[PDB]
């Protein structure tokens, strides 16, 4: 792990989002940088039968860590965030089960 | 929360399941219309080597509620869809915990 | 259940993998093939401010099977894409509940 998925934001936006962005995960979860993935998804957001601004809407694919480096996490995604938008950021962490995760044809 | 997904149908026919349904949800999961998101997914489905019409797939991802409110909801969402298509509607609710949840970098 | 979804690859490469496989799946989760839904899914993997190859990323959404289904379905699915690619090949199960679990508006 971990995989960050990122809906919500131009995808120009995410690519951006992503520089520094692994050095900074792996010191906070400590592991390496290079166990990180970054997606853009292509989604479109719609209320009340109209197109919809959406929010940013960020997902966090992980072997579950404490709160510490959880709450480190979402306030790091946030800030950066904020920089380039007043949308609302949100953030959920999905715990992996190391039982149901594979790496090349094994666990992790 | 909450959030819902809509994978398998024509964006423009997602953008008008959404026209009221807010209003809806909110009085039956008994929460403000302002705090639904709804989503058309951008995938293709496939089966046996060619392109499948698939299905319409729907999740909502939320703060769980009784059985009752989701049996309701899946009602409201199959009535719905069933006007417009004879594919298989299939509705999935994904249970959001809250400590693992981040709006504006604080919980909700 | 089964839906499995591809992200990573090439659109036309996912649908390839599908050819035949819902048929090997079926006897390997001994259930019907038609019960097998596959997806490729529209993302765009980024790493330290620029576009990446990603990896592909497999998950299956189903009701869970014991370990021995899902060692072989991992193996399975390793196998056919390392034909394809050297990228790295991930896989993760998300066990389904069946009471959040809706077909057509009624439980599976």
């Amino acid at each position: 792990m971990p995989h960050i998925r990122v809906r919500g934001a131009e995808k120009e936006k995410v690519r951006d989002f992503t520089a520094g962005l692994a050095d900074e995960l792996g010191i906070i979860a400590e592991c390496p940088a290079d166990w990180f993935t970054f997606e853009y998804v292509e989604t479109t957001f719609f209320f009340d039968g109209k197109e919809d601004d959406g929010l940013v809407f960020i997902e966090v694919l992980w072997f579950d860590r404490d709160s510490e480096a959880r709450d480190k996490i979402a306030a790091l995604f946030t800030e950066r965030w904020k920089k380039i938008t007043d949308k609302i950021v949100t953030i959920v962490f999905n715990p992996l089960i190391e039982n149901m995760y594979y790496e090349d044809g094994v666990h992790f």
